């Protein structure tokens, strides 16, 4: 960069592709174990170093839960909660009211991946699971600190976690 | 977006082509007119609406008015005043530390609408400074509240305000 100079068009970072897990989810899951999952999730969350981003007021955050849950059990191929009673997803944009940095998302993971650990998520759909939020997870990010694109964390890195 | 759905990859917005101002620019303004720009610039920016990013405390105001003299000096042809003390620019990298979102672009971009004028900078390149930070200025944002992209200001929106 000086004067002069020309810079080219560039990207900050891709999206990458993400695959929503198929209806078998759902099936091998149960919509009981996918709301536990939220609720754990949940809880997790509350007890990490993002506890903050989160409504702390009862009425507040068994609402958010409820929703999480609606669009877990939906999306895993479950009845459409949440389409039937919030609409378009539009995730990314519902997250712009909440700063969420390259930090927040791995901790965001990071206690998924306990959560699901903690409630028995049966191991015959937990890719198809992972691999979908540690994907979308990526969409909601909205405030960069680094020039790095956001960690990707694959099934494989973490596999050995649940079978032990 | 639904089970089984692929949302493919994509992108959030391009980093647009910069184009740096030619040496013609310090050649015509001189050093002393562009640093009373970046001067200006800074007093129109404490009078904004995003004023509360900026330094309150006159040591601290006046290091980083000094910094920004610098690089637009250096950055327009004239002595490499900036590289010699901070080094390497890597704005975008250095503006993490500060949160800017679309509109804080927009008000920057709009006080120094008001510098150009206010200092009667040399209408001969006024356009090549413009289109200069109106790109490069897209680089520095880091939140996003949108989906949509960062506004483009041509320097043809503009063009009659300058000349009254
Ligand atoms: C990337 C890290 C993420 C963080 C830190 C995060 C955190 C949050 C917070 C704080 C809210 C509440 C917003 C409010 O109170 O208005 C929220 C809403 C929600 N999040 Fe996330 N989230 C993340 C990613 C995701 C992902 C990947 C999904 C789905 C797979 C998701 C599903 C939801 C749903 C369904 C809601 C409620 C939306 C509604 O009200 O309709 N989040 N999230
Ligand atoms: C787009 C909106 C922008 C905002 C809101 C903004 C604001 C700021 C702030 C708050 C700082 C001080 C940060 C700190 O020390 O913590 C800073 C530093 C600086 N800004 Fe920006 N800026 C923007 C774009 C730009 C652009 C486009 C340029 C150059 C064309 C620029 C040039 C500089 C320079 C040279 C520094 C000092 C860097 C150093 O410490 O060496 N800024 N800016």
């Amino acid at each position: 960069a000086e004067s002069g100079s020309i810079c080219e068009a560039r990207i900050d970072f891709v999206f990458p592709e993400v695959k929503f897990p198929s209806k078998k989810v759902y099936l091998a899951a149960g919509e009981e174990l996918l709301r536990k999952l939220v609720e754990v999730h949940h809880e997790n969350l509350m007890k990490s170093k993002i506890h903050y981003l989160f409504p702390t007021s009862h009425e507040q955050l068994r609402s958010l839960v409820k929703r999480s849950a609606d669009f877990v059990v939906e999306m895993c191929g479950g009845p459409p909660y949440y389409t039937l009673t919030r609409g378009e997803p539009k995730m990314r944009a519902r997250h712009f009211s909440v700063t969420i940095d390259e930090k927040a998302r791995e901790i965001w993971l990071a206690c998924y991946k306990h959560a699901l650990k903690d409630v028995h998520f049966p191991l015959s759909v937990l890719e198809e699971f992972w691999q979908w939020i540690e994907s979308f997870s990526i969409r909601m990010i909205n405030r960069r600190t680094t020039l790095e694109p956001p960690r990707r964390v694959p099934y494989s890195e973490i596999q050995d976690f649940f079978v032990s």
